[PDB]
């Protein structure tokens, strides 16, 4: 008697699931997991109301994500991934510098990379800000560096915006990566 998450499990197949699909998967009710929909209303529907699942971006960016045998695409390095350790397998992906314009690339696994090239590309992220308009405020703007002296180079002349910082994609695994205790707290968060 668990779950482990099976909404996303048929997901990552990419096809078709509907209802009572989701509901004979979940060996639930279709009204639980209509329930769950039923506060889903932003979720992205397709032919008579079934779940499309993921998509990020209609393929027209430079991030691009490829997984088992389904090429997604991003608006930034993060949005090309969510969870890769839930996943189950192994995912590529691709990015270009934003300064030499480089052709950089890494796999992601759900224990580790196992692809990086060039061998000491640098991530970019930046600061959190609470004190801007309304309409995004930097959702991602998360870039990729062909390394960190280009994307520290580059970050040079990058400076003044709402923060930004660099990093090692070896330590933005682990940042990325402990997310998930951060989102796994239901509400509150006390230990600082």
């Amino acid at each position: 008697a668990d779950l482990l998450v099976p909404l996303l499990r048929e997901l990552a197949k990419g096809r078709p699931v509907s209802r009572t699909t989701l509901a004979g998967i979940l060996d639930w009710p279709a009204e639980r997991v209509a329930a769950v929909l039923e506060q889903a209303t932003s979720t992205e529907y397709d032919k008579d109301g079934n779940i499309i699942g993921y998509g990020l971006t209609l393929r027209e960016t430079s991030y691009v994500f490829e997984i088992d045998d389904r090429r997604l695409y991003a608006w930034c390095a993060l949005d090309t991934l969510i969870f890769p350790a839930l996943i189950g397998r192994t995912a590529r992906v691709s990015s270009h510098c934003a300064a030499t314009g480089a052709p950089v690339s890494l796999t992601v696994s759900p224990s580790e990379i196992q692809a990086v090239e060039p061998a000491g590309m640098a991530v970019s992220l930046v600061l959190p800000q609470e004190a801007a308009d309304v309409r995004q405020s930097f959702c991602c703007h998360v870039h990729f560096f062909a390394s960190v002296p280009t994307a520290e180079d580059w970050a040079s002349k990058h400076q003044g915006l709402e923060g930004l910082a660099i990093v090692s994609v070896h330590e933005a695994f682990g940042l990325g990566q402990e997310f998930n205790r951060h989102l796994l707290q239901t509400m509150s968060s006390r230990t600082p």
